């Protein structure tokens, strides 16, 4: 009755139930694709995430403005969604990089991230053309720059700040001093050095100002405390250089963090309500320092990626287990785990979960979704509802798991990696394939 | 000073230091490994593992009572050592024995471990040959018993126990009911009910009785109370079914979780000495039920693995971050990160850490290690100490990361799993190969 309930919010966009009771995705069966394609399995809404591409893009403008965090789902399917979108890639190392030019995604719509950057990750970027360079420390400064005269081209750079805000759902932290490895401090005059250095350079170029401030943000208050003291930086900058070395310093970009539903009672705000506020606070904080309003950019992955997959799994074992003198919780024992979804483990992540392949009349009871992996911490949804009469042989599909999951998939227990397809109007396609023993024994030497 | 010193209860047995200050493992440079090999860098010294195998082998009596867990870290290679070492295996999933029996491992001496074994994997299983097979639901023993039946062979089971005992160092918990997903039940009937199913069938024949109590355990009393529960059940067991049914009942297993130092400061036991007691306490619990002394068996994963490798890095920046209005702590960014090590970030861990590639004479100054991943909390050791002149160019190793590290490395960031070597006498190999770009886009279809 209620357990059989899809909280639109939680599921992707094109998710409907058939006559027969089974979870449709784009038109499509999930019991055909547990038939065709096997499980675990990452079933992506193709429709869904284009979605969320253009929304986002509309609501803060343009493509342009936004730029997708690679780091929270990235293949070449994927990198050509993001560039027909007509969006901007976000990238962190040299793999990453290498994957986007693969697969043809245009150089000067990419960015490079990272707090350790290699000069070969340097070199490579710039010998792709690669568009901006989010700087993170002194070092990278002198290595970009010796890099790019060699070269004998301008790299235009961003540097990365800290400003002491972390914002996660309906709250946040302001500190006096981040403690964490990212970025320079405005408040210490780390960040001011840094802007010197890049000024006092022929082959750099400084066109913006970069922060990062937490994960699943639901409100703008964060966000505004952040650009308050990235703008003030600004303010400092162009007090001190003058506007003229400082006039092409047209770029704030806020990073990533917006906020999806995982679970129904999540409640992100509309993009195009959220995005006006944050354009509103942009001018207003700079108009209040004498400045021009900057651009504003955004980096979401979660977001863009996030809420159009789940994960088809087959239940294999059913375990009541006693609590208490009284209570029981049902465990049920799927077939993957943390190897395919480590978040729950690592972040204390919550998941929606759901029987997609009947539907049961039977009362709902308390369970735990857990994988097969010998460790008691393998949990996929900690704390759930499942109907009394689950069976091995049921299928159950968890939701929002396109953003950071797969990403962060191992081999744990020789467990290879699920089969991925994308669903697009009642057509189903590989994208990636599972993993095989043959796979498993690959990097064996002889 | 006392920042050059590697604790030889913490680094592998074949450490040492050059007269020019680099850091040997079985005579061999770390300097050279990293030119030769490229970091980061999976360092096994051979000589210490093979080592830990024959030192616990003899502690429990003979390699026959000593069942390595493989899912602190497997491939062909580590499989012929503990074959050679005269151990037994435990493999928990398919893919665990795939490699196995890949690997030429003696069926007979393998043992299958699982909350959620599918048909296919019992089936597999049994075809193989598996001497062992450690039920875990009344579901499985159902499944098994169909299964040998069909092979018309009699499988040799045991039953894992949960008896309510969490163990960490020097404590544990007991609880009334252990909520969690392996095992069965003695204090609620459950177990007996397996029993009597096991003893039912003639497919089937029960030669054990198995609990796993937790890890890092420094104390045999967690122990004596978990076996104090199961010989409980043992004496349930022959008393309902008569010394007869009951006799080939040979075994209790009392899992994994032998203790290692991943700091200088921990205390595990010698293994002779915590043997010697484990093999008082099965004797003195049967004797007091009136009961022949069972065969004890073990299952460490970490005992054999960990200590015997390390983790080297290259250091790549280096950034003073202001902490308060006074301290500072130093981030030292290496090369990998969460991806090779997610310990730290998953569980908590603390490592040790140490310059290896020069000696420094600078003080030392607080400090945390952290990867090249664009999320901060890709930390790898939280707190530790370095030298004032840390640099990039220099090395660092992390000690005791042969367990449990590259067994759940990932692709974050599109950053390819690093090199593993093996040092034996003065000697090198490759043993898994480091990841290229072409192993990141081989799932891709087109």
């Amino acid at each position: 009755n209620e357990l059989l309930h899809l909280a639109p919010n939680v599921w992707p966009r094109n998710t409907t139930r058939d006559e027969v009771g089974v979870v449709c995705i784009a038109g499509i069966p999930l019991t055909q694709l547990a038939q065709e394609y096997g499980t675990p399995l990452f079933v992506i809404d193709e429709d869904d995430f284009r979605s969320r591409c253009r929304e986002t893009a509309a609501a803060f403008g343009s493509g342009a403005n936004v730029h997708y965090a690679a780091k929270a789902f990235l293949c070449s399917e994927v990198a050509r969604w993001i560039s027909e979108e007509g969006l901007c890639l976000d990238v962190c190392t040299g793999g990453e990089l290498a994957v986007a030019l693969h697969a043809s995604f245009p150089p000067e719509r990419i960015t490079l991230h990272g707090n350790n950057k290699s000069v070969s990750e340097l070199t490579a970027a710039v010998k792709a053309g690669v568009g901006h360079i989010v700087v993170d420390s002194m070092t990278e400064i002198e290595r970009l720059d010796a890099i790019a005269g060699e070269a004998g081209i301008v790299q235009d750079v961003l540097v990365r700040l800290t400003v002491g805000v972390e914002a996660h759902t309906h709250e946040f932290i302001s500190t006096a001093h981040e403690d964490q490895k990212f970025g320079l401090s405005v408040a210490s005059g780390a960040a001011m050095a840094a802007v010197r250095r890049v000024f006092a350079t022929d082959h750099l170029r400084l066109v913006g100002l970069h922060s990062h401030i937490g994960s699943q943000i639901f409100d703008v208050d964060g966000f505004e405390l952040a650009a308050h003291r990235v703008i003030g930086l600004l303010r400092d900058v162009v007090g001190e250089f003058g506007p003229e070395k400082t006039a092409q310093i047209a770029t704030v970009d806020l990073g990533g963090g917006l906020g999806i539903s995982y679970l129904p009672s999540d409640d992100p705000p509309p993009i195009a309500e959220l995005a006006a506020k944050l354009g509103t606070i942009v001018s207003d904080e700079s108009t209040a320092v004498g400045l021009p309003t900057p651009k504003l950019v955004v980096e979401p992955g979660r977001a863009i990626a996030g809420p159009g997959t789940i994960t088809l799994y087959e239940v294999g074992t059913v375990k009541d287990v006693d609590v208490s003198a009284t209570a029981h919780r049902r465990y049920v024992s799927v077939d993957g785990g943390m190897s395919d979804n480590i978040r729950t483990a690592l972040y204390g992540a919550q998941y929606d979960v759901r029987l997609v392949s009947r539907v049961s009349d039977a009362p709902p009871v308390p369970a735990r979704l857990v994988g097969k992996h010998c460790e008691s911490g393998d949990i996929i949804v900690r704390d759930t509802w499942v109907p009394d009469d689950i069976r091995p042989g049921d299928l159950v599909a968890v939701a929002a798991t396109g953003a950071y999951c797969y990403s962060l998939s191992s081999r744990y227990n020789m467990v290879g990696r699920p089969a991925v397809v994308a669903v697009h109007a009642g057509n189903a396609r590989l994208v990636l394939r599972r993993e095989t023993v043959d796979d498993l024994l690959s990097l064996e030497v002889r």
